[PDB]
C-alpha cells in the first residue's frame, strides 16, 4: 500500500533528522518511480507526495504528460539517470530538476535547448565519490572547473552536488564517504550562490546519509515495492 509506505517512509527520515538534531524540514524526500506505472505514481500523489525522480527519458517524459493533461499541477520532476546527447532535448523541455551533470557538453546541451519562458532547469553536479565500477560522475578533484563553466548557463540553476556510492553495508563507512560528499557541499556553498542541494542517500544508507548532512534522499523500492 503505496499512501501507508510513504507514511513509513517519512516517519524514518523524520526520526532520522530528529536524532542528529536536524528539523525533518531540511530533508527533501524524492520518491524515485523508475519502472512503476502511472497509477502507482497517481497514488503517491493522492498521498500528498509531489517530487518525483525518473531514471529513463521516455517513460519520464510520458509521466510528465499523463499528469499535466489530467491537469494535476504543483508536482516536480527530477530526472536522476545518464543523460545521453540525443535525449537531451526532452529532458530540457519538460524536467525540473537534473541530478547527473558531469560533462561540461551536456550541461551546454540542456541550457540551449531549454525553453527560455521555463524556469531555469535546477541541476546538480554528480560527483563519482566511491565507485570503481560506474562511469557516471566526476572526480572531485574537477569540481571547482565543472562549477564555474555551468554557473554560467543562464537557462540552468546549479543548486548542489548528487552523488551514488558504491554499495556499502558498514554504516561507518556509509558515514565517511556521505561526510566527503557533504564536506565538498559546504565548500560549494560558502564560494557559489543559491548552493543548497545535497542529493544523497537511498533505503539502505538512508540514517549515515541524513546524519552527514544530505538534503534529499530518494526512496524507490520503500514506496512502491518491487
Ligand atoms: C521504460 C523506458 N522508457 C524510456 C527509456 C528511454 O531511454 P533513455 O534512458 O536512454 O532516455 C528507457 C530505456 O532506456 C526505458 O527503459
Ligand atoms: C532507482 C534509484 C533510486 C531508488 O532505488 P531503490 O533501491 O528502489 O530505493 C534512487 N536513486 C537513483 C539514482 C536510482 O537510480
Amino acid at each position: 500500500d503505496i499512501a501507508h509506505n510513504l507514511a513509513q517512509v517519512r516517519d524514518k527520515i523524520s526520526a532520522a533528522a530528529t536524532r542528529c538534531g536536524r528539523s525533518p524540514e531540511e530533508i527533501t524526500l524524492l520518491a524515485v518511480s523508475k519502472t512503476k506505472p502511472a497509477s502507482a505514481i497517481a497514488e503517491a500523489i493522492d498521498a500528498g507526495q509531489r517530487q518525483f525522480g525518473e531514471n529513463y527519458v521516455q517513460e519520464g517524459v510520458d509521466k510528465i504528460r499523463h499528469f499535466q493533461e489530467l491537469g494535476v499541477t504543483g508536482l516536480e520532476w527530477h530526472f536522476i539517470g545518464p543523460l545521453q546527447s540525443n535525449k537531451s532535448r526532452l529532458v530540457a523541455e519538460h524536467f525540473d530538476w537534473c541530478h547527473t551533470i558531469d560533462r561540461l557538453r551536456i550541461a551546454t546541451r540542456l541550457n540551449d535547448q531549454r525553453p527560455a519562458e521555463l524556469p531555469p532547469l535546477n541541476v546538480l553536479i554528480q560527483i563519482n565519490i566511491s565507485d570503481e565500477n560506474s562511469k557516471s560522475g566526476i572526480q572531485l578533484a574537477e569540481l571547482d572547473e565543472l562549477a564555474a563553466a555551468v554557473a554560467e548557463l543562464p537557462r540552468l540553476r546549479l543548486r548542489g552536488l548528487m552523488a551514488i556510492p558504491a554499495p556499502e553495508s558498514e554504516y561507518v563507512r556509509q558515514f565517511e564517504v556521505a561526510r566527503q560528499m557533504a564536506v565538498a557541499f559546504a565548500g560549494l556553498k560558502t564560494r557559489y550562490p543559491h548552493i543548497d542541494t545535497l542529493s544523497l542517500g537511498m533505503s539502505d544508507d538512508m540514517e549515515a546519509a541524513i546524519a552527514a548532512g544530505s538534503t534529499m534522499v530518494r526512496i524507490g523500492t520503500a514506496i512502491f515495492g518491487a
